[PDB]
C-alpha cells in the first residue's frame, strides 16, 4: 500500500513564482481562425446537410424488423388521440373544427423531414389554441356587420372569417419570430428551462385547461376572458351560470368520462395481458356520435356538437401583412412559449432514451412548419404532453409514426369527414380532462421538493402561482426572472465556518461539526462559500467580524478606555506595532489574544472592484491594530483580478498570500518563532 | 525553520467519516429566541433611542474646539450654494421659486435630528425636481380655465397652484412609501449599488440636467418631454428654436459662465495660499442681480428672471388624497431613485472618513421629512451629489454645517427675499451648469474600466445608455436587472482547465501554464471554477468531454468500428470491464489509455437536482467504457445536496468521494496496482 506522504518547503507566491516560467502561447488570429471555416470539403458539406435535415441521416439507417411495428402501433395510438384532441383545441381557438383537422396535416409531415427529436408528435396544443381564441375574440368581436350581401339570417359565417384570418396572420408572424430567432443561433437560451419551472407551468398550464373546459362539458354560453385574472374571471362566470346547465350534454359527459377512466385503469392493470393498448378514444368518440345520431340531440335536447366538416383540402392563399402591428406581441409569447414547450419535450425524452436535440434546428423546424401551415390555412402549434407520453408509452422510437397519424388524419378528412359531425362536445371535453391525468398527478412532487431542496419547491410554487393568476404570456417570464434570482439569493447567505485542524493531520474542518477538531489558539480561520462581489462584500465582513470574535472596532474601544482608565517611493508597514504599555495592558481585559487571521479563498471563484476595495479596507484595519492577515488558496483567477486592479500597488503585499490552508499555518508560526528570536 | 511535512492514510470518504462522530448541537427554540428581547434593559432602551434619534448621539460628544470653525465654514459654503441651486432647481419643477426655498429649511432641519450621516447635504435635487415639473405638467396642462373670478387677464396663477398641489400630494405620498420601507426594514436592498451602476447614473442624470438647462440658458421657450426620448427631442426642440434666442440672456450667461470658471480654477491653483474659499456663486448671484436692477432686463431686452418671491412662512396645509390613484406610480419612483441615491452617497462617504450609516434609519428619516414637508408645502427632494462635495472639501465634519444652512435661508427669505427678485434664470442655469463639472468629469472611468474589468466597463454603459435614451424610472431598473444577471454571465462562463502533477509536491496547476508540471499518464484531471446548477450543467459536460479528449461516445463509435471491421436489493458495478478481444484491441486506433478521471470539486459552491442528475449520468456513462470517475474536494454543502437528492442511494457511490486531489490520485495507483497484483 502507499500513504499520503509529501515533503516540500512553504510555498508561499513569490517563491511559487520564482519556480515557475510563464509557457508562450501561441496566438490565433481572428482571419487564421475563420479561414479554415471555407474549406468545403465534402464531410463537412454532407454534416451540415444532416444537421439542417435530419430525415436524410435517420431514414437510411432505419432497421425494419424492430422498428415497423412499434411506428405502426405508436402511429396509429397517436392518430386516434389526435383526431379528437385537434378537434377540442380547434374549439378553443374560436375557429372551425375543420381548420383543426388542417394544422394536424401539414406541420407534422414537414417535421417528420425537418425534425430532429423522434419521440416528440407535434400537433394542436391547447395553450397555443387558447391564446389564438383570445386574440382572435379581442381583434373580432361578436357585434361586427358586414353587408356583403348577406340577408338578416347571419350565421356569424364572417366572424369566423374574421378570426381565421387573424389567427392565420398572427401564426405567421409567429412562424417568422421563430424562424428568425433559429438563424440567430438563439436556441442556446433553452438551457434556463430548470425541471421545476417546466413542471411548474405545465400543471398551471393543465389548470387552465381544466378550468376553461368547464362551459363546453356544461354547454352552457360563457363569456371568455384573457387576460389577468382570467381564470377566477372565468370560474366565477361559469359557476354564476351553471344554473341554466343542460341536463343530456352534463350526463352523457359524466358517463363518457367514468367510462374513459374505467377503461384507463383497466389498461394500466393489465398491461401485461395485452400486446398492444387499445384505443379508447375511438371508442369513446364512436359511441359518442352513434348515440348523438341515433338520439338526435342537436334538437331533441339542445345539445351542441362539433358542427359540419367541409371535404377536400384547399388550394394555398396568400396571407396578409396589415395585422402584425395589432398582434406583434402575442405572436412573440405564442412563439416563445412553443418552443420552450417543445424544447423541453425534446430535451427531457432525448435524456430518457440517450440522445441529443439542437434547439437552433428545433426553432428553424417550427418556423418553416408554422409558415408553411399559415400559407396552407393552418394556425400555430406546438408540442403536447400528453400525446407525446402516449406516442413514446405505445413504442414510439422513430418519427415515422406521426407520418401515419398524418396520412390517417388526411384519410378522415378526405373520407370520413360527414360521420364526426354529430359528435357532441361533451365527448371532446371529457376526453381532454381525462387525457390530463398525466400532468394533474404532478402535484405530487411537493413533497418530494419540500424533503430534497426548499429553494427547488419555491421556484416551483413561484412559477405555479405567476402561470395560474397572472397571463401565461407573463407568468414564464416571472417565472424565469424569480428562478435567475435564486441564484443570487443562494450567493448572498453562504455558510460562514469556523476552521479547526484535525490532529496529526493537514484536514481543516468546521470547528463545530465533529468535536475532535481542535482550533489552533492564536489563529482565526474564516471559509466562505461564495464569490466576494457587490452585493455580498458587506454580509462577508460582517460574519468575519462577527463570528471570529475579532473586531478591530471594539479593539480600539477597548483600548482607548484601558488607556483613559489607568491615566487617573515607500510604503508604511502593513501592520503597525501596538504601541500599548505593559502597565496599561494590566487593566486591559483579558483575550484570546489572536495575531493572525486566516482568510479562505479555496471556494472564491472571482472578486469585482468592490470586493478588492473591501478586502483592502479589511486588511489595513486589521494591520491597524497588529493582527497579521494572509490569503491562503487563491485560485489564478482572483490573482489576475486583483493585479488588474490597484490592490498589488505596494509590492510588500505579495508575501501575504499562499497555496495552502496549512502552508499558511506554518509560515505565520515560522514568523512569530523568527520575532521570538530577536525578543531576548 | 519549519516544512511541509504530514504523513497520513489515503482519506477516503467513509475513511474521514468512520473517524469522526458527529456533534450534538444545541437548539434554539423559536420562543426561547424571542422571549431575550422584551428584557427592557436601560442599555437597550438607550441604543433604541441612540437608533432612532441619531442628534442624541453626536451632539453631546461634540468636540466645538476642532468643529466650530469647520462646521461654520461648511455650513456658509454649502448655503450660499444651497440658494441658488434650490431657486434654480424650482424653476425645473413648474413651481414658484419660492417653494424652492421653502424645501431647503424644514427637511434639513429635520434631518438634522434624524439623519445618520454627518457629511451629506439634504436639499432640492435636479432629478427629482425634473420629475415633479414634468408630471405637474402632465397632470396639470396649459389649457385649464378656472372661473373663479379671474378677469380675462389671467396670469396663469391657477394652473401654478394646481401644479403645487399635485407636487405636495404626491410628495406626501413618496414620503409615506419611504417611511413604510423603512419601518419594514427594506433599506437592505441598497447593497445592491454597484459603484459602477451609480457613477454612471449619476452621469446620465448630469446629462439630462444639462439638456434641460440649455432652454433656460437660451431663454426661448420649449416644451418640456418626459418620458421615453425625452432628451432627444427635448434638444432637436431646442435646436429648431434656437433661431429666437435672446442675445442679452445669452450674453450675460455666458459672461457668468466664463467668470465661474476663472474663479473655480484660482480657487484650485490657490488652495494652499486660501484658508477657507470664497463664495464664488453668492458673488456670481449679486453681480448679476446687480446687473439686472441697474439696466432693468426685464423689459428692455425681454429677459426673464426669477419672479417675485413672497415672504414670511406658510401655516401647515393639511393635503388631500383625491391624487394618489394618478401619480402613485410617479411617487414608489422618486422614493426609489432618491433613496438610492441619497443611500449611495452617504455609503462612500462613510468609507471615506471610517464610519458606517444605517440605510433603514435614513429611508425612516426621508419619509418623515418628506411628509412633514407636504404638510409646510415642501416638494419631494433628496441628497445632492455637488453641494454634498463642496460641503464636504470645505471642512463639513458634523450635522450643523446644514442647520447653519437652513437658518441663513430662513433668514433670506424673512428678511432680503425681494433683493433676489430680479436675478436672471440665465445665471441661475450657468451656476448649475459649471458645478456640473465634477459629475462630467467622471467620464475617464472608461480606459480605466476597460484596464481593469470589461464587464464592469459594460454594466456603467449600459447603466448610461438605460438611464439616457429611456426614462429614470425605468433605467435604474434595468440597469439593476443587468447588474444581476452579470452574476449569471459570468458563472455560465468559467475556465476550464486541465490540471498536471508538479514533480515532487502535491501542487496542481494548469498543464499550459507554467511549462514544468507535468500530467500523470492513464489521469485525467478537470477543475471547473463555477457552480453546477441547471443553466451550466450542459456546458459543463461538453467542456469536460472537449478538453480532457475523453468522449465515450466517441469511444463506443470506434470500439463498434473496429469490431465490424475486425470482424471480416443489488446494483450492478459502477465500472464495467470493457469485453474489447486482445484480437479485436490489434484493430483499435491508438489512444492515451485514460483509465481514471478525476473532477474537481474544490472550487464548487452548490449543486441543484439538475446537476445532480447530470452529474450522476456522467458517472454512469464513463462507468460504461470502463473509466473511473472519482470525486475530489467535495464540500459539506455539496455532499449534503447529494445526500438529499436520490445520487447516494446506491451505497456503493460513497467509495467514489476524496478529500483532495492527491489523496483521489494515490486511491487510484493504489486501485490499479492492486488489480495487477491478481493479473498473474
Amino acid at each position: 500500500t502507499q500513504r499520503y506522504y509529501v515533503e516540500r518547503p512553504i510555498f508561499s507566491h513569490p517563491v511559487l513564482q520564482e519556480r515557475l516560467h510563464t509557457k508562450d502561447k501561441v496566438p490565433d488570429s481572428i482571419a487564421d481562425k475563420l479561414k479554415q471555416a471555407f474549406t468545403c470539403t465534402p464531410k463537412k458539406i454532407r454534416n451540415i446537410i444532416y444537421m439542417f435535415l435530419p430525415i436524410t441521416k435517420w431514414l437510411p439507417a432505419y432497421k425494419f424488423k424492430e422498428y415497423v411495428l412499434g411506428d405502426l402501433v405508436s402511429g396509429i395510438s397517436t392518430g386516434v388521440l389526435q383526431l379528437p384532441q385537434g378537434l377540442a383545441f380547434a374549439m378553443l381557438a374560436a375557429v372551425p373544427p375543420i381548420f383543426g383537422l388542417y394544422s394536424s396535416f401539414y406541420p407534422v409531415i414537414m417535421y417528420c423531414f425537418l425534425g430532429t427529436s423522434r419521440h416528440i408528435s407535434i400537433g394542436p396544443f391547447a395553450v397555443i389554441s387558447l391564446m389564438i381564441g383570445g386574440v382572435a375574440v379581442r381583434l373580432v368581436p361578436d357585434d361586427i356587420v358586414i353587408p356583403g350581401g348577406v340577408n338578416a339570417t347571419n350565421g356569424t359565417e364572417a366572424r369566423d372569417a374574421l378570426r381565421v384570418k387573424v389567427a392565420m396572420s398572427v401564426t405567421l408572424l409567429s412562424g417568422i419570430i421563430q424562424f428568425c430567432l433559429g438563424v440567430c443561433r438563439f436556441g442556446f437560451v433553452a438551457i434556463y428551462l430548470t425541471e421545476p419551472l417546466v413542471r411548474g407551468f405545465t400543471t398551471a398550464a393543465a389548470v387552465h385547461v381544466f378550468t376553461s373546459m368547464l362551459k363546453y362539458l356544461f354547454g352552457v354560453k360563457t363569456k371568455r376572458y384573457s387576460g389577468i385574472f382570467s381564470v377566477v374571471y372565468s370560474t366565477v362566470a361559469v359557476l354564476q351560470n351553471v344554473k341554466n346547465l343542460n341536463v343530456c350534454s352534463l350526463g352523457v359527459g359524466l358517463m363518457v368520462f367514468g367510462l374513459l377512466l374505467g377503461g384507463k385503469e383497466f389498461n394500466e392493470r393489465f398491461k401485461e395481458k395485452l400486446p398492444a393498448p387499445i384505443p379508447l378514444e375511438f371508442f369513446a368518440v364512436v359511441m359518442g356520435t352513434g348515440i348523438s345520431a341515433g338520439f338526435n340531440l342537436k334538437e331533441s335536447y339542445n345539445v351542441d356538437v362539433v358542427g359540419t366538416l367541409p371535404l377536400g383540402l384547399l388550394p394555398p392563399a396568400n396571407p396578409d401583412t396589415s395585422l402584425f402591428h395589432l398582434v406583434y406581441v402575442d405572436a412573440i409569447a405564442i412563439a416563445i412559449v412553443g418552443f420552450s414547450v417543445t424544447i423541453s419535450m425534446a430535451k427531457t425524452l432525448a435524456n430518457k432514451h440517450g440522445y441529443q436535440v439542437d434547439g437552433n434546428q428545433e426553432l428553424i423546424a417550427l418556423g418553416l412548419c408554422n409558415s408553411i401551415g399559415s400559407l396552407f390555412q393552418t394556425f400555430s402549434i406546438s408540442c403536447s404532453l400528453s400525446r407525446s407520453l402516449v406516442q413514446e408509452g405505445t413504442g414510439g422510437k422513430t418519427q415515422l409514426a406521426g407520418c401515419l397519424a398524418s396520412l390517417m388524419i388526411l384519410l378522415v378528412i378526405l373520407a370520413t369527414g360527414f360521420l364526426f359531425e354529430s359528435l357532441p362536445q361533451a365527448v371532446l371535453s371529457a376526453i381532454v380532462i381525462v387525457n390530463l391525468k398525466g400532468m394533474f398527478m404532478q402535484f405530487s412532487d411537493l413533497p418530494f421538493f419540500w424533503r430534497t431542496s426548499k429553494i427547488e419547491l419555491t421556484i416551483w410554487l413561484t412559477t405555479f402561482v405567476s402561470s395560474l393568476f397572472l397571463g401565461l404570456d407573463y407568468g414564464l417570464i416571472t417565472a424565469v426572472i424569480i428562478a435567475l434570482l435564486t441564484v443570487i439569493y443562494r450567493t448572498q447567505s453562504p455558510s460562514y465556518k469556523v476552521l479547526g485542524k484535525l490532529p496529526e493531520t493537514d484536514v481543516y474542518i468546521d470547528i463545530d461539526a465533529y468535536e475532535e477538531v481542535k482550533e489552533i489558539p492564536g489563529i482565526k480561520i474564516f471559509q466562505i462559500n461564495a464569490p466576494i462581489y457587490y452585493a455580498n462584500s458587506d454580509l462577508y465582513s460582517n460574519a468575519l467580524k462577527r463570528k471570529t470574535g475579532v473586531n478591530p472596532a471594539v479593539i480600539m474601544g477597548a483600548r482607548r478606555k484601558a488607556m483613559r482608565k489607568y491615566a487617573k517611493v515607500k510604503y508604511p508597514p502593513i501592520v503597525i506595532k501596538s504601541t500599548f504599555p505593559e502597565e496599561m495592558q494590566r487593566f486591559m481585559p483579558p483575550g484570546d489574544n489572536v495575531h493572525t487571521v486566516i482568510l479562505d479563498f479555496t471556494q472564491v471563484n472571482f472578486i469585482d472592484s468592490v470586493g478588492v476595495k473591501t478586502l483592502a479596507g479589511i486588511v489595513k484595519e486589521y494591520g491597524d491594530v497588529g493582527i497579521y492577515v494572509y490569503l491562503a488558496g487563491c485560485s489564478a483567477q482572483v490573482v489576475n483580478d486583483l493585479t488588474r486592479n490597484r490592490f498589488f500597488e505596494n509590492p510588500a503585499l505579495w508575501e501575504l498570500l499562499f497555496h495552502s490552508i496549512h502552508d499558511a499555518v506554518l509560515g505565520s508560526q515560522l514568523r512569530e518563532a523568527l520575532a521570538e528570536q530577536e525578543a531576548s
